[PDB]
């Protein structure tokens, strides 16, 4: 098991140190464009090895040829939506070029449209590349819920499918604490509020921090799709997919549950949306698959 | 945090083992009856600390002011049962149990283990003297988890994702909700029949039953350890768990003074909360028949 | 990854559990020849994915054709050398039948005999077949002397060469707590002692629960050695493995500091015993040879 | 278990979510003096909880109330250090800190982080007023991390395998003892070249600068950060773990008064006991001119 994480910055070297220690790695790449930092952070996160009780092979570079044959690459480059695309069109282009087949799972923002730039550009089948947006709306929604009723994070369950802001679907009906609808311990109003901080979740912590965005949720929900696909764990997780007909979409990736195997994508979910949710997830995906044309 | 563990049986042992690895307590003690046993399990599990890289001192002893002053105490001391069985015996025994760690500890907090889980449960409450709160039984976790590793093995994914909604007790006294129990959100009614979902319901009830007919001389351990310890870390590490335990009702689900299984928030402070959710009458119903049941035996005692 | 643990005991069974929840494997065949006992053990442990955050697939069975394709296999059937040698041989015997190219490793006792047993039974290589018992002994002296000192077990070391009993090889020479020699910690007379109840350690513990043997710690020996392969972590540890030159000793089983890769013993590591000990590691292995040979 | 971590850069920030994630601690408290900065951090660390399963409680404040009553307090407040770079203002940092969370926190165990080192945690120690037992900084473990990390790259082993001693300080100050190095007991200079030991030696005295060179704007974080939670592990689960960390030494290697790394076990009273190992008058030599050059600046300050 090889993997390589594109992009040295706090998401990315979080990503792969936390890829590190839990040793769902032999070898590991940090990859990225300005000298030095990738092997700096890289040996700083191997050097840890000995304490932390990992042995994962940790290695920052410059040159694509390290990541030959790679089994999953991690893609966090970014720096404007013509640019990015353009950024992470060349860095598939060039992983590409030193693997044949791995799985693809993109962390840029605009999240759908990068992924599917990536997907087209790679040539893989769409079952070999996605994004990650969902687990991470979840995960903020879910700690809201928790915050309010001051249970466990582990015991709340949020189902959010889409994209960020206005584009996120999240589905109150299949969100719950310990199975109990939230609905039946949250009031509508406060539950919408908790639904808006999710919208603005990441925005939350830009405000805060002034420089760059979040990392280590973004980071750790990474991993978890990661792990899934790793250890064949056949995980349930709302990912960015190119759908083949399914919530009356087709070709255009969009943020549906599906289960993450060995082979990636091995199936979509096609739940119960009401007419609204339903409708706002057309509607999303009709922008979507218009920016992707122009590209 | 210490830790006191009654019974260095099947599952007493593999949940102090479990409970030493993971350092939930600095101090571990396993009592049980017989002499020799806690203390060699108790050895064998220390010399484990080196390579699970642990160093909890877990002491096995048969003395029991070795559990003076304990925080948590597990009583798992009472006999399993062989092919063919389904409480005369085990009351004297959990009885005997928590007035002897009583003299000792003065306000821990026990988690009975030993069946029958409700009954037992009262028992160990009504001899401590301790309030309420402070004593609860293992059972709703590992039902649940026997229901979503069927449904996993159902629709091929992770356990972890899968939730199951079940209170009671074990037998017919359980009462699983396919209301409450999905995969990821998605409700299990959308992705299994309702007639599959029923015989999987089927093994849920009669999941303890199916592991001691494999056994034959004994029954499941692995799990029902797994479980007590998640519930035990939740009180240690005060996560604000919500897991399904048997605890003292006081009007929820127009149930009063008996314990049943029932989703509490679980602290340092033992059951914080206790969680009256929305059941259908007929829920409602089993749920209050098993009640008066239980409640007509631990009387009768 | 494909494991598969022959004999449901307590000690195979509570390696399955821990090779279960550490998800160093895909598939786990739990294997025994009394009907149910291993259906019930492998279920148990199923039932326990859940609460553990595990998806391992462990099953319980009674038909070898369960054990096709294993990558590794831990033999701790057991029940006399003459019994214990042919059970060994069998099992063998029958896993060769459903996978050509596993990775052995041996836990019954004699060890060293037993691990030979089942190697020339194989056919494998001799870096395929591998016996547990310097990871036990050296874990027992290790916490012996942690008690002695009020240290945490993590930082002891004890390199332990030979087999059990009088053919134990501790060098309390390699022996320190963290890095600090044992000698200039502890009076020669109480290392004396504590060297003492290592030689006498499992029957210390069948002397405490008269019924059977111990079995989290042999349980957790075995896993560290699997661990290693799986991971390709490359660690160094004691195990029973067929020389050929190091130590004047050719052939025969003995207990030697290696290196366990993904492809088993990847390097036998012959460090600079004196005298003594080496004497009595050679004539240990010509006992050893000796018995070989009836078999 | 309430634990403070001053400074919320790369340092303290990695060690708080590590601290987080590994549940150590019921509150966690990340303070800096930016506004802003500790509160994001905090936020996204907790928001990763329902991912990494963990419930602790981070909170990140500008106001030194909120670290009130703690009981474990990890200093990083300081300035990094730029390529071509090797305590004025640190001095002046690290101690306004100290005397500023000892209002709150009457009785906490200070774990010194930020450089100079040895230096910084007299600084700390000696404005806390708090035996010397309650206060030590973190450097060997890292020294001794990156000496074992190469170890094992040179013989391809484990770096779990890896034994290193390394005493004194960062620097020409640190005492690196090739005779207290090992391969799973086995000496290293039966493994490898002297020659080849000596630039080993090398690279581990210039680590940090290595990491400094190739970051260009800021120094390492990842492995400092691993192993100042080990420290804090060992105190908080009381592990009596042996570690090298800069402690005030009483006569031992012959010194007195003075911050030296020395090997000393980790227990939740602090510093348990300081270990004396046995060196040859080369290295004792070099630890004592260290520790006078040491004990030259706090004097001076
Ligand atoms: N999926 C989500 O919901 C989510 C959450 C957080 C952040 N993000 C996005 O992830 C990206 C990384 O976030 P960050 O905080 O780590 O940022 P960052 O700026 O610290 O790190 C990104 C690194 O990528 C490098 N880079 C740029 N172009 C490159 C190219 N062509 N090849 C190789 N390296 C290149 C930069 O030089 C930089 O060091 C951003 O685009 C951000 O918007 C997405
Ligand atoms: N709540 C659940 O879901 C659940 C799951 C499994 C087992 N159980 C119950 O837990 C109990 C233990 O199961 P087990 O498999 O560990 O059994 P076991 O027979 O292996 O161990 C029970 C241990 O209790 C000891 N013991 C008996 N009387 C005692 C007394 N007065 N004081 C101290 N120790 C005493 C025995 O000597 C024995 O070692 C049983 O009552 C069983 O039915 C409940
Ligand atoms: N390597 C060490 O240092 C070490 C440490 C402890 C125990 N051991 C040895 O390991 C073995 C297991 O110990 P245990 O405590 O788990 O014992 P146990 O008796 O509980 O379990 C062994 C299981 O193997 C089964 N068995 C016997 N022959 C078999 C065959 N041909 N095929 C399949 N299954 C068979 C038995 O029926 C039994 O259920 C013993 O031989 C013991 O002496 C070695
Ligand atoms: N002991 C070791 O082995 C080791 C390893 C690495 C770094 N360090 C040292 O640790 C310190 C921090 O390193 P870093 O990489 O985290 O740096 P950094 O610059 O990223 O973070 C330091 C943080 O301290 C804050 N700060 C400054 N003055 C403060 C004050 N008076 N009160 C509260 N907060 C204040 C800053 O605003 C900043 O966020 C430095 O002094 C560095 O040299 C030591």
């Amino acid at each position: 098991m090889k993997i390589t994480v594109i992009g040295a910055g706090n998401v990315g070297a979080t990503t792969a140190f936390r890829l590190a220690e839990k040793q769902l790695a032999r070898e590991l790449v940090l990859l990225d464009v300005v000298e030095g930092i990738p092997q700096g952070k890289a040996l700083d996160m191997y050097e840890s090895g000995p304490v932390g009780l990992f042995d994962t092979k940790v290695t920052g570079s410059n040159d694509y040829a390290d990541t030959a044959n790679s089994d999953i690459v991690v893609i966090t480059a970014g720096l404007l939506l013509s640019m990015n695309a353009g950024i992470v069109r060349e860095v598939t282009g060039r992983i590409m070029e030193h693997s044949k087949n791995p799985i693809i799972v993109v962390v840029s923002n605009p999240l759908d449209i990068m992924t599917h730039v990536a997907w087209q550009k790679s040539g893989l089948p769409k079952e070999r590349v996605i994004g990650m947006a969902g687990v991470l709306d979840s995960a903020r929604f879910r700690s809201f819920i928790a915050m309010e009723l001051g249970v466990s994070m582990q015991d709340v369950t949020a189902c959010v499918l889409g994209g960020h802001g206005d584009a996120m679907v999240p589905v109150v009906k299949y969100t719950t604490v310990a199975g109990i609808p939230v609905a039946d311990l949250i009031s509508a109003e406060r539950i919408a509020e908790l639904v808006e901080r999710t919208r603005t979740g990441g925005a939350e912590i830009v405000n805060h921090l002034k420089q760059g965005s979040a990392f280590y949720s973004p980071a750790t929900s990474v991993v978890e799709m990661v792990e899934s696909i790793v250890l064949d764990r056949k995980r349930v997780l709302t990912c960015a997919v190119s759908l083949d007909g399914q919530y009356g979409i087709d070709g255009t990736f969009v943020g549906v549950p599906v289960k993450l195997g060995k082979n990636g994508v091995e199936h979509i979910y096609e739940i119960k949306l009401d007419q609204s949710d339903l409708d706002l997830l057309q509607k999303s995906a009709k922008i979507v698959d218009e920016n992707c044309k122009m590209l």
